[PDB]
């Protein structure tokens, strides 16, 4: 029970576990970056299909930070599973229960979700809570001249197609 | 115009409205990550297929800070909309127009976009601007030994695919 | 050789070059997020195929961070090229080889990535190894009402399927 040192800055998150059933999210190696989510329910996924999917626990994100449902590796690779919406954005004001948006992007082979199987992980952050500030021009905000400036979308190389 | 004791901190960006028809990009409720890009154009993504949709907005995201795109979740499960390039890194440097890579994974219903929808959310975050140092091992680096060491791509289990 | 005041505070990051004919990575330009990740092969994707494509190099996230494997902008709307675990959450005791699940979401047209190429890049950002509080309700836990309550999957609106 005693915080190290070292983690006295940790951060604590209230969760709701909507069903009881299930274990509480972990970590699968210290110092991994989430928490694997497991799923509420069954469902069979079909090649391209979706489905929005309970995990059985509401949080509450600390003010000034945000939830991130990410993939887990093992199964994109494996089966092909991923989440339409990712990386799923769970806002700090938010009470409900958090869902999986998964999609089967295997053409062939379906993918079958069981109850308690590990689907997702939830990462926390920090976020800057953006104030806008309207300008005419970055000039005229006296911003100096970048090395990229207006290079996007693969200016600088680093493939045939590009 | 009182910056709450709370907000002292609170990041400024810079904003740009290429397109000024569009209102600003908001959070929908205190707290949310995110502030919502809008499209600036009427677009119609068939099945599979992907488009390179102008928000109307350039941003100078500070020094030591990233801009990150992410898809929006009701869009995502309800007719299939993600991001190609999901989240999209906006660099701090960048200083042309954002654009958002959508894409229809619904099989069969095409996706009809129109110009003021809110197709996207643009949270910003720290990012560490990383030195590398090259080793011949990290033994030589004198980093211990670790729980997880090579294991990845689903080593922990939790789905039967595993 | 001299940091400059500004950058005291940046974070290093051990790599192991586990592909030596591999440049190191870097940002393509100053404050850029990320450093563009190599493929170590030659690999061929078919529309719809995913590979696990190795990137020749290990690094060690520190503690309190990950490291986030994000697809480049430009092969994502020249090629159609997705990465199927995005963003993919390397964790700080990870030591294994860096892999990308590069998918072709293109419906036609194959993609050929060659040794060399540079297919994906990696962003380290601090993360909060969260403490869970399971609460029987967030009442309970004293939270406030929030303004966006259980609302989520598209409640805000901003889209004729919402
Ligand atoms: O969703 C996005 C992502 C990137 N961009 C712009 C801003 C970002 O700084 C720039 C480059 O992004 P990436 O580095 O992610 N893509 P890529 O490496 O292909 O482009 P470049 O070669 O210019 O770095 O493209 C957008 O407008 N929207
Ligand atoms: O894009 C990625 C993602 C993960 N990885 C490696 C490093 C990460 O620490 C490890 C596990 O990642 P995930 O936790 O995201 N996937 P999963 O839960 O399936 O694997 P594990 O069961 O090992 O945690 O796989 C990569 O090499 N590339
Ligand atoms: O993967 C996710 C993403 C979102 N959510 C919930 C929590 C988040 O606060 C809420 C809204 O997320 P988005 O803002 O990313 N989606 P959208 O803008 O469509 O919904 P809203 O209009 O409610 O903001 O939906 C999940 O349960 N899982
Ligand atoms: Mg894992
Ligand atoms: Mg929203
Ligand atoms: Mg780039």
């Amino acid at each position: 029970g005693l915080v190290p040192r070292g983690s006295h800055m940790s951060t604590t998150l209230a969760i709701v576990r909507l069903d009881p059933g299930l274990p509480l999210p972990s970590r699968a190696h210290d110092g991994d970056a989430g928490v694997d989510l497991y799923s509420a329910e069954d469902v069979e996924l079909a090649p391209g299909r979706r489905a929005l999917v309970r995990t059985g626990v509401a949080v509450a994100v600390p003010f000034g930070m945000v939830g991130l449902v990410h993939p887990r590796s093992g199964l994109a690779t494996r089966v092909g599973l991923s989440i339409v919406n990712s990386p799923g954005t769970i806002d700090a004001g938010y009470r409900g229960e958090i869902k999986v948006a998964l999609i089967n992007l295997d053409p062939a082979a379906p993918i079958v979700v069981h109850r308690g199987d590990r689907i997702a992980q939830l990462l926390v952050q920090r976020v800057e809570l953006v104030e806008l500030v309207e300008v005419s021009s970055f000039d005229e905000a006296g911003l100096a001249s970048t090395s990229r400036g207006d290079g996007g979308w693969g200016s600088s190389g680093g493939h045939a197609s590009l």
